DNA sequence: GGGCCTCCTCACTTTCTTCCTCACCG
DNA sequence: CCGGTGAGGAAGAAAGTGAGGAGGCC
């Protein structure tokens, strides 16, 4: 089983609760609905999925597309689990917005007003301020209302951060040729990133962590934020030693395992040999996207 | 025994991750 | 010169979010 905080974490960075109003005459209503958490991941990750299932005991896991794979939980006796978890461990990013939202829709359908004019109306009045809101024929057939309170929680604890960077979390190894000479540069990176939406939970980083910065990222209107450590004794004093005290989960903690081989390498200047170099080149094939 | 629920196959957009370059300073 | 550091931006896919179909529960 998956340690509560960190399955949190993870679900911070990589969970999804939705809401769906779908239109059907076979409904008295005119609509069905259905209430759904959902992770999705790459093959390679299928294990946490199967583990969350086996610690929650509910949800089904289903393949989508060649390379990726589904956890989900949508029947309602089941989401008591998901929202009972939630309460006691809850998500600290924007995200928590949508689980109250989700919640709402929750306790709308336990009465169930789903199955009335009443309770489609106000489910979709929720669903307006859940992730990407009403779709266009949705809009068309409730002109009323187009917003939520931002969320404004800190970092908890060391296994809620392990279960985050799990997800969102970049352990790199950075090469290149030297302009003036024949030299590689070499830099151990640990990296971040999330949505500019969560600016303060970011920005709390620097803080929670001691060390590194942030580096705001766009292409045209659409932007992120990278939170970066690069600075090596902070890496190997601070970084480090959290991740091995606070155990990550999945294919990043093989990353990190390679990343902190590379970070002894370089912690003893053999980065700056020949032969250490071409270590760690050996090492960069193993890991990431070369994994 | 009609709605109603649940689970399947499946697809859209983008938020992440990954990778690359380089000027600067001490 | 040289290595460490921080700042920039490119590429694209692993994410996030959500689609229709339908068997069968009660
Ligand atoms: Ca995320
Ligand atoms: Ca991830
Ligand atoms: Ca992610
Ligand atoms: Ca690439």
């Amino acid at each position: 089983s998956i340690n509560p905080w960190i399955l949190t974490g993870f679900a911070d960075a990589e969970g999804s609760f939705i809401l769906r109003i779908r239109n059907n005459n076979g409904m008295r209503v005119g609509y069905l609905t259905e209430l759904i958490f959902s992770i999705k991941l790459h093959n390679k990750d299928k294990s946490i999925l199967e583990n969350i299932q086996s610690t929650w005991k509910v949800g089904k896991i289903t393949n989508n597309g060649d390379q990726a794979v589904m956890l989900r939980v949508s029947r309602f006796e089941d989401l008591k689990v998901i929202i009972d978890h939630f309460e006691k461990y809850p998500l600290i990013t924007q995200k928590l917005g949508d689980y109250k939202l989700f919640k709402q829709a929750y306790s709308v359908m336990e009465n169930k007003e789903h199955l009335k004019e009443n309770g489609i109306k106000e489910l979709v009045r929720i669903k307006a301020k859940m992730n990407w809101g009403l779709t266009d024929e949705l809009k068309k057939a409730f002109p009323e209302i187009i917003e939520r309170p931002l969320i404004n929680k800190n970092i908890p604890n060391l296994k809620w951060l392990a279960g985050f960077t799990s997800g969102e979390g970049h352990f790199g190894v950075n090469l290149w040729k030297r302009k003036g000479g024949t030299h590689v540069g070499v830099q151990l990176v640990f990296g971040i990133s999330q949505h500019i939406r969560d600016k303060n939970l970011m920005n709390s980083l620097i803080t929670y962590l001691g060390c590194g910065y942030i580096l705001e990222k766009n292409r045209s209107e659409l932007s992120w934020l990278d939170f970066r450590v690069t600075k090596f004794s902070d890496i190997n004093d601070k970084i480090i030693p959290v991740f091995q005290e606070n155990t990550l989960i999945g294919v990043k903690l093989e990353d990190f395992e390679d990343w902190c081989k590379v970070a002894k390498l370089i912690e003893e200047k053999k980065h700056l040999t020949e032969s250490g170099l071409d270590e760690i080149k050996k090492i960069k094939l193993n890991m990431n996207k070369g994994r």
